[PDB]
């Protein structure tokens, strides 16, 4: 019986990190064997590159950046499998989603180059997507010093994310991220046990294929 | 005037670093401005991975890896259009077609797929194969300790060039390498300086797009 693969995406400060970790515990109390994974993993010779890159510590050019962060994905894929395999569900803070919208983002790539090296990838048997409304991000922080830290380019980066959600062979969910942390954890774990039940019945798919 | 992007590509030992070498050395004595690239180039981070892998001191996820070889022809891109704008001919040993080749070579990877990290690369003005019988590539070395270095694996790689002949959006053309090392130079110079003088009147274009 395999694990499910679900991926938390979102605008900044909507919470992907906070409720990606909540949703681990509370799966894990609830008796389902569940392990957190976040991209960019930067624990690994590409990862270490690319948090470089938006520490600004170092600039990449846009083209091999892209791929590097495609590239870390694609080295986690064998792990991925075998925990899915295992029975394993696995909870992602950010997945090719991010990856796209990100560089789809910068001027001049297409949404289309920007998909095809995370083409194959394990499929998310759920993608929840969180909301929020610029004026209740803006309470929950400060732009910082890292790349991608401002207005006009996460709003590029949003237009993105809704071209990819036009893409009905994901299980696209919208997630009100307005809310307080415990009613949006609780509106994420719901949607999470189901998505566990069905994905014991269907094989892992492929992403944008 | 820009410079022209000359490729070599072929199979394994029929020359490609002897004839990439010689042709820049003519050309500049000829009154050209011309400079020498390889892919992988391994100075770079990513170059230094790549390296370890083809050298086995490493082993890479095959997609991880395709990609990594991918944006190290990325991150060399603002030299080559700065060089070629200059003026400068480059002459490149190996480019995306080797990249592609040696991935699609390994089981479960589509041409289509090996193609688009790369495409859009700076698109080359002339693309040479250089061909060997195997008989008379036997006779110029043995089989090393690095990676692909395997008669079935490049013989796949083989027909993976050939599939890539086929695209006429491409100035290919094909070198008897099995003659003495000046004969073979001698056919690569002269149609390397066609090229050269043609590349004056065509924009840079794009690679498989
Ligand atoms: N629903 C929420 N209500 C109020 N504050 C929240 C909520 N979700 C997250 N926060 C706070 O907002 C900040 C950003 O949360 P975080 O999970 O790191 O977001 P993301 O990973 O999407 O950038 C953190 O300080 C977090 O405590
Ligand atoms: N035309 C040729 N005739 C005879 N030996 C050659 C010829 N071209 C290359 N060689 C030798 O064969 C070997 C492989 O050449 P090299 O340029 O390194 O090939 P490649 O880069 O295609 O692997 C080298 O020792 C080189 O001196
Ligand atoms: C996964 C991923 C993240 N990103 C960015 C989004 C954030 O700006 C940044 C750091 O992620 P974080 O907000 O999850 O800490 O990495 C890319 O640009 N491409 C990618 O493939
Ligand atoms: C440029 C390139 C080379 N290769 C391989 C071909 C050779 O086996 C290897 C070393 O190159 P070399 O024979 O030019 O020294 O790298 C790839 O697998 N992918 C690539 O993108
Ligand atoms: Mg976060
Ligand atoms: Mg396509
Ligand atoms: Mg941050
Ligand atoms: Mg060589
Ligand atoms: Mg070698």
């Amino acid at each position: 019986r395999r694990g499910a693969l679900i991926v938390l995406e979102g605008v900044d400060r909507a919470g992907k990190s906070t409720q990606s970790r909540k949703l681990v515990e509370a799966l894990c109390a609830a008796g389902h064997r569940a392990e957190l994974l976040r991209f960019p993993e930067r624990s690994t010779e590409i990862g270490k590159l690319l948090s470089s890159y938006l520490q600004k510590k170092s600039d990449v050019e846009d083209h091999s950046v892209h791929l590097l962060f495609s590239a870390n994905r694609w080295e986690q894929v064998p792990l991925i499998k075998e925990k899915l395999s295992q029975g394993v569900t696995l909870v992602v803070d950010r997945y090719a989603f991010s990856g796209v919208a990100f560089t789809g983002a910068k001027e001049n790539f297409s949404l289309d180059w920007c998909k095809q090296p995370d083409v194959g990838l394990p499929k998310p048997d759920l993608v929840l997507f969180l909301q929020l409304q610029l004026a209740d991000a803006a309470k929950r922080g400060a732009f910082g010093h890292e790349r991608y830290e401002n207005g006009a380019f996460q709003e590029r980066a949003l237009r993105c994310f809704h071209q990819l959600m036009k893409d009905t062979t994901l299980n696209w969910k919208m997630v009100d991220a307005s809310k307080s942390i415990e009613a949006v954890h609780e509106d994420i774990r719901v949607l999470s046990e189901d998505a566990i039940a069905t994905a014991t019945e269907k094989p892992l798919g492929e992403l944008w294929k």
